[PDB]
């Protein structure tokens, strides 16, 4: 159980475009000794689902094996089961909703036999959150305390409910399986009540797969798509949500979008803003934009240039002693500066403040 001396801030990104979608993503190790986050991003799906897309963030615990496996294989376990292909024509809401349940339980069990057969030593587990997007529906999927949300019409239209042990239904299940919730943890150890893997928590004799201490059962929500009102979707692991709320991040992402159409950069900003707000976990963000996502605005760009220039002068004028960056940040915060990005605050502006500090105090 360890942190690094200094955070690994190297971004891993991806992007793509298709089916009237644009997407960006950013993943960062941060203060943690390991990177155990994984993700999927694919526009255009096999077997006659060309117009479908799928995205997901996977937050691994006690190693990355479960996450990494899910990130390569969860999609086919979901679409290649009889429940997903039940009816004859294109799959229905129930086909999709059940297909995901079956796909989740079947990959979990599949990993359990692989781990048994090969004598595997890892005792890892993983959250999953994502959307499966059809020409007319966004199907949110959640299993764990990773979280996604839909921004529609400038507002938080929907978000996923984190599976926490102390949530009433999860508490009920955990107790009926002969465990308890201590403070916020399953038997005082595990911070999530749902996850793939974690097989040591799925050994309760004579209880179903979905009635163990930790369930792999997903929660699925069908939201009907809205060409006119749908703006963007954020998926991210708990490393983000720990330090930003739904509305905030939603307002922040908007404010960034009005400045770039570069989505990897928007995801970098979210991730950095969070590290600077105190987050010490691995972080991974996916941003998927619909055609009526916020547009780059000339005025917004100008306002950011003006703010940036202002922040640069404030840094120099403060330097006059020679205070360190931590102290300059302190002074700047005490100045109560207007027009900082919404949700992001001073933290979302540290990269500008620090490059300036470095220009003026390089040694
Ligand atoms: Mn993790
Ligand atoms: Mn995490």
């Amino acid at each position: 159980g360890a942190f690094l001396d200094k955070p690994k801030m190297e971004k891993h990104n991806a992007q793509g475009q298709g089916n009237g979608l644009r997407y960006g993503l950013s993943s960062m190790q941060g203060w943690r000794v390991e990177m155990e986050d994984a993700h999927t991003a694919v526009i255009g799906l096999p077997s006659g689902l060309e117009s479908w897309s799928f995205f997901a963030v996977y937050d691994g615990h006690a190693g990355s094996q479960v996450a990494k496996y899910c990130c390569e294989h969860l999609l086919d376990h979901i679409t290649n089961n009889q429940d997903f292909k039940g009816s004859a024509g294109a799959p229905s809401v129930e086909n999709v909703k059940n297909g995901i349940r079956t796909g989740f339980l079947e990959i979990d069990e599949h990993m359990r036999v692989m781990s048994e057969k090969k004598h595997g030593a890892d005792r890892s587990g993983s959250t999953a959150v994502g959307v499966l997007i059809s020409p007319q529906h966004t199907y949110f999927i959640n299993c764990g305390d990773s979280r996604g949300l839909l921004c529609r019409n400038r507002k938080v239209h929907f978000f996923t409910q984190d599976h926490k042990p102390s949530n009433p239904l999860e508490k009920e299940r955990i107790q009926n399986a002969g465990g308890s919730v201590m403070i916020q943890r399953v038997n005082g150890s595990l911070a999530v009540s749902r996850a793939l893997g974690d097989f040591d928590y799925k050994c309760v004799h004579g209880k179903g797969p979905t009635e163990q201490l930790v369930s792999p059962e997903p929660e699925v929500h069908d939201i009907e798509r809205s060409e006119e009102d749908d703006q963007f979707i954020i998926l991210a692991c708990d490393g983000i949500w720990d330090v930003m709320g739904n509305e905030e991040l939603c307002d922040f992402v908007r404010s960034r979008l009005e400045v770039t159409d570069d989505l990897e950069k928007v995801c970098n900003e979210v991730v950095d803003t969070c590290l600077y707000k105190g987050s010490r976990d691995n972080m991974s963000v996916i941003l998927i934009c619909f055609p009526n996502a916020p547009k780059v605005s000339p005025e917004a760009v100008k306002k950011e240039a003006e703010l940036d220039k202002y922040l640069e002068c404030r840094v120099e004028e403060i330097i006059k002693g020679v205070p360190d960056l931590v102290h300059v940040m302190r002074t700047l915060a005490s100045e109560n500066i207007p027009s900082l990005p919404p949700g992001g605050e001073l933290a979302s502006k540290r990269n500008v403040i620090e490059a300036v500090y470095n220009r003026l105090n390089p040694y």
